[PDB]
């Protein structure tokens, strides 16, 4: 049990599950490592990177999370721009809660595994993602390990990418949460080009009035950026969890 919970359950002024608790309103950080094995376009030569750093800063106000993945080769940077969900999982974790609806942290305590798959329609292959979250560490920071492997279409160097607001349904059943969504994104050359991809997701965790079978996540103010100079991939978005309306 957490040093801020009773025997578990976080006491007033605090939130989370039993094993992990955080003060209400206070910002949080989610850090870890990223290993990649990505094939761009039709290429047969995969860009491999490892020991890369992921630092995440979340502000509680609007459930806004900022994710920065540093030391990303110019060879994959632009191509990874559409993959905001890599960092979006954290937005789900700390989404603004409505009436009778809890966010990911209240449900998992930051302890869980996530497996996601993405398919870009009209393009071969798919990209598989695997992440592990292990609660708060010795320095008081949440933890996250990320493993990416697969194929992604090619995006022109210097190209830009835009994502409009959207909603996602997270289904709950027996300590397992699943989600499936088809969305679109726009690519703008250094002239626009709209594209669509499909995301599938499975979240596994352990549990000690059951939870709603279905919750809706509302995402807006999304920004994805890649800087060739600093070689830093960034994803930022705001979040709200509640019922379909």
């Amino acid at each position: 049990c957490s040093v801020h919970a009773e025997c578990c359950r976080c006491v007033a002024n605090y939130t989370g599950n039993g094993r992990q608790c955080v003060a209400e309103g206070s910002p949080q950080r989610v850090n870890g490592k990223v290993k990649g094995r990505i094939f761009v376009g039709s290429s047969q030569v995969p860009v491999v990177f490892e020991n890369t750093d992921l630092h995440s800063y979340v502000v509680m106000n609007h459930g806004r999370s900022y994710t920065a993945i540093s030391t990303i080769p110019e060879t994959v940077g632009y191509s990874l721009l559409p993959l905001a969900p890599i960092g979006g999982i954290i937005g789900w974790m700390f989404a603004v809660e409505q009436d009778g609806f809890k966010n990911g942290f209240s449900i998992t305590g930051g302890e869980f595994t996530r497996q996601a798959e993405v398919t870009f329609l009209g393009h071969p292959g798919k990209l598989v993602l695997k992440q592990q979250f292990s609660g708060i560490d010795e320095h008081g920071h949440l933890t996250i390990s990320t493993e990416l492997e697969g194929r992604v279409p090619q995006i022109p160097y210097g190209a830009s990418v835009h994502i409009e607001p959207y909603t996602e349904l997270y289904h709950y059943s027996s300590s397992v949460i699943t989600s499936s969504s088809t969305r679109e994104y726009t690519v703008m050359e250094p002239p626009s080009h709209t594209h669509i991809y499909q995301w599938r997701q499975t979240i596994t965790f352990q549990e000690c009035p059951a939870l709603p079978s279905t919750q809706q996540l509302s995402v807006d103010s999304v920004f994805v950026l890649y800087n060739k100079e600093e070689r830093i991939l960034r994803y930022a978005l705001s979040n709200s969890i509640g019922p379909v309306r």
